[PDB]
């Protein structure tokens, strides 16, 4: 009477497993390895699972997508890997009904990833017990294609690509025909998701596919309209992969089709993304994304916001979330006996500004070194490389789209944050999912006071739209974004009145937005 049991699910009879918690009958009902689509077939749109006969025990995880290992030099996951995992928080008395539900999209730049995350501390990062029992919402995490097998296109009807993004829309659509059986409301669907997942979030909510499914948004560390996310030049992406498992690339539509029978490890090791002696910067070898097809993505982003009208957001950004692509493309910034210099900035500008040539180059080099002058210290010098990549390939794009989404909006909210602190202990997934504790002997104190507040904003909007309102208290009221107030929450160990900011690097944002923009084009 106080958990679920065998749950009446369209494709049949599925159980879990209950687990108690606390001493006073609380306990929460876990799920891991429901099918939400068939088997996947090599570049082909995910299809509908076939039902099955008796009761399917959902008692572990099942595999990732076909990926490559973190050597390139070989794969895991498998073609059968569209499953998803889900936890109910239950209370002593009744069974949970009409809870929030909350759709979790994993990150790792379309390239890979699991919904169950890395392992570390006996606990996997995606671990929804912690949000689901605090927050007392369901929590939903999934898997979807990546690499190649999620993304290879041709840019035409041959390869249109997108397959990824047609696997977390599949998984959307079946939580909302089915998790009303689990005590879930479907007309409460928010997505979060952090970087590729993040724009992940984005590209959803802008999809018509989506229309009438997603009540609210939290995208976490990128958006639609970050650089990394729409391949622009999808056929010499896909051309590139051919020649190297040896089809024609005359023919789009014969490669395609050779594409299509090639040995799908062959495919996800063709192409190996170098970290070392890069010629150009790290972005440029981001290939296989998600790209405009007409179809699920009709459109360029930036012209897709109607779609989210009525679709409550959040959106933020880390403070460093620069910080890892800033150390591949300048390596300086992490030995501390190496200098950053005048030249090396130069020149990683000026590869991110050569649609506007030297003059580009230079107006962006000279904004972002005006501070080395009175303060020339390498602590400076490093910092400025780390806000310029944080800048260009986060921060900027996700104020462009909170000023699109509330210029968009006909019921929507739209709130901005960022996260600060002190995997690297500066990411804030970990505190979203509550690891400090779920793993307490990893953490301090302070991180369990910043998880728990993460956690009790995420929740209350999942509940009702405002972070302010909902089953927990909050440490500073969170002022919904304006284009006149442009407010953000700053996220920190220690939040008060104060904490609720305004202009996030204004003149940043002004400088990419109007004067970066109002440069020529050079050819
Ligand atoms: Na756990
Ligand atoms: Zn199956
Ligand atoms: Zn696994
Ligand atoms: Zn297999
Ligand atoms: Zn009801
Ligand atoms: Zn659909
Ligand atoms: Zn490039
Ligand atoms: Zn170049
Ligand atoms: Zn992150
Ligand atoms: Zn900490
Ligand atoms: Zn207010």
């Amino acid at each position: 009477q106080s958990k679920l049991g065998a749950v009446y699910t369209e494709g049949g009879f599925v159980e879990g497993v209950n687990k108690k918690l606390g001493l006073l009958g609380d306990s929460v009902d876990i799920f891991k390895g429901i099918p939400f689509a068939a088997p996947t077939k090599a570049l082909e749109n995910p299809q509908p699972h076939p039902g099955w006969q008796g009761t399917l025990k959902a008692k572990n995880f099942k595999k990732r997508c076909l990926q490559a290992t973190i050597t390139q030099d070989s794969t895991y996951g498998d073609e059968d890997c569209l499953y998803l995992n889900i936890w109910v928080p239950q209370g002593r008395k009744q069974v949970s009904r009409d809870l929030p539900v909350m759709i979790w999209i994993y990150g790792g730049a379309f390239l890979m990833g699991s919904g169950h995350g890395a392992n570390f501390l006996n606990n996997y990062l995606y671990d929804g017990e912690e949000i689901a029992t605090r927050g007392n919402v369901i929590v939903v995490t999934f898997n979807y294609r990546v690499g190649p097998l999620g993304f290879l296109s041709t840019g035409d009807a041959n390869l249109p690509g997108n397959y990824g993004l047609r696997d977390q829309h599949m998984a959307i659509a079946w939580v909302k025909r089915n998790i009303a059986a689990f005590g879930g409301d479907p007309d409460n669907i928010t997505l979060f998701g952090e970087s590729a997942g993040g724009a992940s979030v984005s590209l959803q909510t802008l999809s018509p596919y989506n229309k009438g499914l997603i009540r609210r948004a939290i995208s976490q560390s990128g958006v639609a309209l970050s650089p990394w996310v729409i391949q622009k030049n999808p056929l010499f992406w896909a051309k590139k992969v051919a020649e190297k498992v040896g089809c024609p690339v005359g023919d789009a539509a014969r490669m395609a089709q050779c594409l299509k029978v090639t040995d799908p490890r062959a495919l996800t090791l063709a192409y190996k993304v170098p970290l070392a002696g890069l010629e150009y910067p790290m972005l440029h070898y981001v290939g296989f994304v998600p790209v405009i097809d007409g179809d699920f993505i009709p459109d360029d982003p930036i012209n897709l916001y109607a779609n989210a009208a009525d679709i409550d957001y959040i959106a933020g950004t880390n403070n460093m979330d620069g910080h890892i692509f800033a150390s591949i493309d300048m390596p300086a910034i992490n030995k501390g006996n190496k200098k950053v210099t005048e030249e090396d900035f130069y020149k990683l500008v000026s590869e991110f500004t050569i649609t506007k040539g030297l003059r580009g180059a230079k107006t962006t080099f000279d904004v972002y070194t005006e501070s080395w002058a009175q303060d020339p210290s390498q602590e400076n010098k490093k910092k400025t490389v780390v806000d310029f990549e944080t800048d260009v390939l986060f921060l900027v794009p996700t104020e462009i789209a909170l000023a699109q989404h509330r210029a968009n909006a006909k019921s929507a909210k739209t709130y901005a944050y960022l996260f600060s602190h002190p995997a690297d202990h500066a990411d804030d997934i970990q505190y979203v999912f509550g690891k400090p504790f779920a793993t307490p002997t990893g953490y301090r104190p302070q991180d369990r006071t910043v998880s728990k507040a993460m956690i009790a904003y995420w929740t209350n909007f999942a509940k009702t739209g405002d972070p302010n309102m909902g089953d927990s208290a909050v440490p500073t009221h969170w002022e919904p974004y304006t284009t006149e107030n442009s407010g953000y929450l700053e996220i920190t160990k220690k939040m008060g009145s104060s904490s609720m900011k305004r202009s996030l690097r204004t003149n940043f944002l002004r400088y990419w937005t109007l004067t970066y923009l109002a440069l020529p084009t050079v050819t």
